[PDB]
């Protein structure tokens, strides 16, 4: 069931912010690898003496890449006189974040009706404040609370172009790449203990819980179930070591594990991304064995044709089925040096009337199907 | 003249090492932007719990990209029991380097006959030791001395595959990109005071000095003038602010300013790089005005045809002339967030009998030619 218990009005995912040591190189690699266009910047060329921030967009998906400049450039500034376009930015926090975790997500940003209200109600309901509400050029308000580890939930509200102080990039520099990615479907955290993490986040948002190998997890969802925030914990004591525990070890604790990006055509997206894997883009996890694709006919043969299921086989796409929809999904290798953050590409089919959130689930059934296919490929 | 005063036997440039916060993303961006292949790795997959290091190669050019892992992965190790493939690596030095300077060159590595001898003679002649000689698997010896700022000169000698502990990357991951770059021609440092820097470096190497707008510079060279190490200082008090001083400000002091990469066909290299500028590669400095290319006929018309000089005009190539050879050159925009390090692409024509080093100079004459062309394009 869906009690619609959101303690404030939540709209959609707004952006994901990566904290890096060099925003330029990460943003260029991601743009080519994922087919995202350069759309806005805030940096020295725009008067920002504090941080370099570059925004990539594909459909409604917004990826922001930020790194600190030398603190010496802004030594004369005080918070009232700052040239930073994102007032929550702090040199010491950013350098500490990146040296501790490496490349990763700092902020999961959701658009709300009123960011100051969302912040107040959140903290009144247990949220740990991270950055108080600040109004930007009488137009946009942003506030931040702690989510898990060093990741924050960022509230953004607009009265009536990304953020004040960001400039649109010249289209000579803005090449219209597009591989079909259209929006952020869900953002997943890894924590040591799932119980306290769930109680905390569900406590200050009012998100409700949305309807065996390595992990336990649960999905918090907004009223219309379009902001989806799953959380995982490790399952210790197994033959194979939990990838959640490996994450916590290499990340130095809790953090964002994967971003799932919805594509309007996952076959085109994966053809385009795989073309670029070895020339600067992203690698994908190893494909499942043919026994997997042999056994799909008897499970999804009603939704996908024999050509398409074979087209899944070339690209290594996995498929899972809910009682309401079907899910196409595939996972990249880790995005940076450490075995921590990765990306999932997904497409959902079903649950129409617009599409309802979570249609098809998150692919939990693909674990035992993978195990069964591996047990059957040695035969 | 060339006194051939090298205090030890120096061969050629061996590699350039970048210290980064995420080696993966920088190495992938550089590989696509410059047309360099992935050739070796030392990381978690090879047993290195200390640093991730990825090597790119194009012809004889070797770019190494290194970043630290969490120190927790190697907390039980001592220097005798280290899994680091580069024993000079230090987590604290690397994090301090990158937070201070951002993305930049840590090591300029030259191949010598005997790295222990080169280190001893260097320090006996004033070099500041950085890392003592260490023998790797009874096969390779590496030692490091301070060069300028936080940049070190790294000596490498081989008894008889990059370094012990590096693995060749699977050719499924190794795409054979090549845009024509073949070797490192020179590596240039920026310092506050040129005099003391020259006296220091020439003092411990025996390199000799190799034969007005913003800078003073001088070029130290090895016996055969194939290791070329120019150094710049700012010229203060001008109408336009020195780019050397801007470098020192944004870099937090002295460091490596530019790498010049020789191409066997600069026209093909710049066509290939410019195709990729807006899809993840490198941007170039603004092209000179047509008045420049109008005035080349009367200076290089004897070496380049009218088609090629027009082909220079499309690509924005600059041309300068020595009394012994001619030089084709162009500069990228800065490689990362800060206005610090950039790359020069060059091709030299002349001085044959093999090609002698520095053929054509370094393009000093292109300053006044550029000024004159700008004064003549408003007419
Ligand atoms: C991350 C993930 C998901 C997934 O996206 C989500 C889950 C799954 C319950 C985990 N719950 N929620 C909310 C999700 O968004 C689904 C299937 C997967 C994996 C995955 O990582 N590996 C490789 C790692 C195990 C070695 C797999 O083999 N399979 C089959
Ligand atoms: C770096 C550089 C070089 C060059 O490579 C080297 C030099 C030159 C004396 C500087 N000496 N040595 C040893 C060299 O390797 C040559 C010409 C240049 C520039 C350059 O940066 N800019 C733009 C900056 C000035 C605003 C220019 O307009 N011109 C024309
Ligand atoms: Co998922
Ligand atoms: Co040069």
């Amino acid at each position: 069931k869906n009690p619609k218990s959101d303690k404030f009005k939540v709209k959609r995912f707004h952006h994901i912010e990566f904290w890096c040591g060099d925003a330029t190189n990460v943003a260029r690699r991601f743009s080519w690898g994922l087919g995202m266009r350069f759309s806005a910047k805030s940096d020295l060329s725009t008067g920002n003496m504090v941080h370099a921030s570059y925004l990539l967009t594909s459909g409604d998906l917004r990826f922001l890449f930020t790194a600190p400049y030398s603190p010496s450039l802004s030594a004369g500034e005080i918070k009232p006189t700052t040239t930073a376009s994102i007032p929550s930015f702090d040199h010491g926090s950013c350098r500490s974040f990146f040296s501790s975790h490496g490349l990763g997500v700092r902020a999961v940003a959701i658009e709300v009706e009123d960011a100051e209200s969302a912040f107040s109600i959140s903290v009144a309901n247990g949220a740990i404040p991270s950055s108080p509400p600040i109004v930007l050029n009488e137009a946009v308000t942003i506030a931040e609370v702690k989510l898990y580890g060093d990741v924050v939930l960022r509230y953004v509200s607009y009265k009536a172009e990304f953020l004040p102080g960001f400039e649109r990039v010249e289209d000579a520099s803005s090449f219209p790449l597009d591989y079909g990615i259209r929006r952020l479907d869900h953002a997943v955290g890894n924590v040591p203990e799932l119980g306290p993490a769930l109680t905390y986040v569900a406590g200050f948002t009012g998100f409700h819980q949305f309807a065996e190998s390595g992990l336990n997890s649960a999905v918090l969802a907004s009223n219309d179930e379009m902001v989806l925030l799953p959380i995982n914990e490790p399952v210790h004591g197994t033959k194979r070591k939990s990838q959640i525990q490996t994450y916590l070890e290499h990340n130095e604790g809790a953090g964002l594990q994967h971003l799932a990006l919805m594509s309007e055509d996952i076959f085109r997206t994966l053809r385009e991304m795989r073309k670029r894997s070895s020339i600067g883009g992203f690698d994908f996890m190893p494909s499942p064995p043919p026994t997997y694709y042999q056994n799909l006919k008897k499970r999804v043969g009603d939704v996908l044709s024999d050509d398409q299921i074979k087209e899944c086989e070339e690209l290594g796409i996995l498929v899972d089925r809910d009682d309401q929809g079907t899910l196409l999904q595939i996972f990249t290798k880790p995005l940076g040096d450490r075995p921590t953050i990765f990306i999932e590409i997904i497409q959902r089919v079903g649950c129409m009337m617009y599409q309802s959130g979570g249609c098809g689930g998150f692919g939990k059934g693909n674990f035992s199907e993978l195990f069964k296919s591996i047990e059957e490929y040695e035969k």
